[PDB]
């Protein structure tokens, strides 16, 4: 059953000179989110969802990262496949999610930042867990992009990234897929972190200035491997999706995936898109999946945020088997 968690931003300066209000209530207790959808017309109007865990507009980084990832994370380190990606509309948090930012000035260390998100939190703590465990382990990362179907490939050493992968049927595996071409980067320890963040950043910035609409056109996938010792193999998946409001082809696969997935129906059209086939063990295979929908507290984006955990809240139905 994929756990499914809802997060919400604070208002942005924008936001707070438009003089915008709260739409939205979350409830961490109940476990609840619910929206007020009736304007000036009906003020008793609500919607009202219960998911997995939700976090509000006052809620940090840490607190993502503690209650979503460790429990996620523990997984990896016994040698299972788990996947968590971020969704929802563009502008709601999905990146600064996964990824997070850097605070102004230094005033901390990538380390320690505060702003700092999943994917740096969780590959710093894949040593800090392993080391002081004293057993044998290796770390490589991956992290593929997929935009207009096509993918790029962020850590490739090939200075140009419009140079694209291509996708084939594992010669042996049922559900997976090989990316042909595709750069893995052995991480030997915390201090070569950074490095490669800063790298694939850079590319990204290139990718952002040769295409239309890159950021929220594209979706996401960077990958942790793990090896353990009889050895053991865990994997980590970290997708962050292109904007839930969108060439959009696997957007659309994603979704039909989706509910084909909790109707129940025989032919699951993952094979129609990209992303749906390198994920397609996430949905209803044995990788144990999460979703962060993202959403925002103001009315302007009531009929998208209703869209969301609508979306979102579906997802709970997919069933998977680890
Ligand atoms: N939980 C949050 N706390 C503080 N700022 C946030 C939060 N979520 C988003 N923001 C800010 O809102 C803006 C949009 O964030 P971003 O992650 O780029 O959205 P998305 O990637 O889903 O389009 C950024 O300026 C980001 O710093
Ligand atoms: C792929 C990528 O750019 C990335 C992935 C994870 C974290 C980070 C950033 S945040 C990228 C923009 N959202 C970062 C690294 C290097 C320079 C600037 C930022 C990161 C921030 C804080 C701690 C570690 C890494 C970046
Ligand atoms: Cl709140
Ligand atoms: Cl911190
Ligand atoms: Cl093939
Ligand atoms: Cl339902
Ligand atoms: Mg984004």
């Amino acid at each position: 059953n994929i756990q499914v968690v809802v997060r919400c931003r604070p208002f942005n300066l924008a936001e707070r000179k438009a003089s915008a209000h709260s739409i939205v209530e979350c409830d961490p207790v109940r476990k609840e989110v619910s929206v007020r959808t009736g304007g000036l017309a009906d003020k008793s109007s609500r919607k009202t969802y219960t998911f997995d865990m939700v976090f509000g507009a006052s809620t940090k980084q840490i607190d993502v990262y503690r209650s979503v990832v460790c429990p996620i994370l523990d997984e990896v380190i016994m040698g299972y496949n788990c996947t968590i990606f971020a969704y929802g509309q563009t502008g709601t948090g999905k990146t600064f999610t996964m990824e997070g930012e850097r605070s102004p000035n230094e005033e901390y260390t990538w380390e320690e930042d505060p702003l700092a998100g999943i994917i740096p939190r969780t590959l710093h703590q894949i040593f800090e867990k392993l080391t002081d465990n004293g057993t044998e382990f290796s770390v490589k990362v991956s992290l593929l992009e997929i935009y207009n179907e096509e993918l790029f490939d962020l850590l490739n050493p090939s200075s140009d990234v419009s140079e694209r992968l291509q996708m084939f049927d594992d010669p042996r595996n049922k559900r997976g897929v090989i990316i042909k071409g595709l750069e893995e980067i052995t991480v030997h320890n915390k201090d070569e972190v950074y490095q490669i963040l800063e790298k694939g950043a850079a590319k990204r910035t290139t990718a952002a200035t040769l295409m239309n609409a890159y950021s929220s056109r594209s979706h996401s996938v960077f990958s942790v491997t793990i090896h353990m010792k009889l050895v053991k193999i865990g994997k980590l998946n970290l997708v962050d999706l292109a904007g839930s409001e969108n060439i959009n082809q696997s957007l659309l696969t994603l979704g039909r995936v989706i509910t084909a997935l909790v109707e129940r129906t025989p032919h699951v059209p993952y094979r129609e898109s990209k992303l749906t086939r390198i994920l397609q063990d996430s949905l209803g295979g044995r990788t144990r999946t999460s979703i962060i929908a993202t959403i925002s507290p103001a009315s302007l984006n009531l009929e998208e945020t209703l869209s969301t955990l609508e979306y979102a809240h579906r997802a709970k139905n997919i069933l998977n088997k680890p």
